[PDB]
């Protein structure tokens, strides 16, 4: 039962808020946070893939259902979850709060907040569990 991901998801999204300047305010497990924060940062630092045909292929409303994020997200993992692709998933979280802002849209970040976490658990757990949970996230990218 993963409040304990609720949680993940809201600094990480507060992280990338405050990062690129913009107020988190509508708001080993440290480690993780941390592992991930550096995760994300780099994914992007690196790829710049964003998001973009799915930020695009998303064009958020406050008009938008969790229905229809989830199938854009889906398409990140049409070939199974991996990590990265997990990681790919909370960057690009980050990057619809950034555009929901930038929009003036600001209400919509604790919602998608709340997707990320939804999706996460629904989607994304099992495959984190059955490869040893965000322990190996750490030794990973740790």
């Amino acid at each position: 039962m993963s409040q304990s991901n609720r949680e993940l998801v809201v600094d990480f999204l507060s992280y990338k808020l405050s990062q690129k300047g913009y107020s988190w305010s509508q708001f080993p497990m440290a480690a993780v946070k941390q592992a991930l924060r550096e995760a994300g940062d780099e994914f992007e630092l690196r790829y710049r893939r964003a998001a973009s045909d799915l930020t695009s292929q998303l064009h958020i409303t406050p008009g938008t259902a969790y229905q229809s994020f989830e199938q854009v997200v889906n398409e990140l993992f049409r070939d199974g979850v991996n990590w990265g692709r997990i990681v790919a998933f909370f960057s690009f979280g980050g990057a619809l709060c950034v555009e929901s802002v930038d929009k003036e849209m600001q209400v919509l970040v604790s919602r998608i907040a709340s997707w990320m976490a939804t999706y996460l658990n629904d989607h994304l757990e099992p495959w984190i569990q059955e490869n040893g949970g965000w322990d190996t996230f750490v030794d990973l990218y740790g």
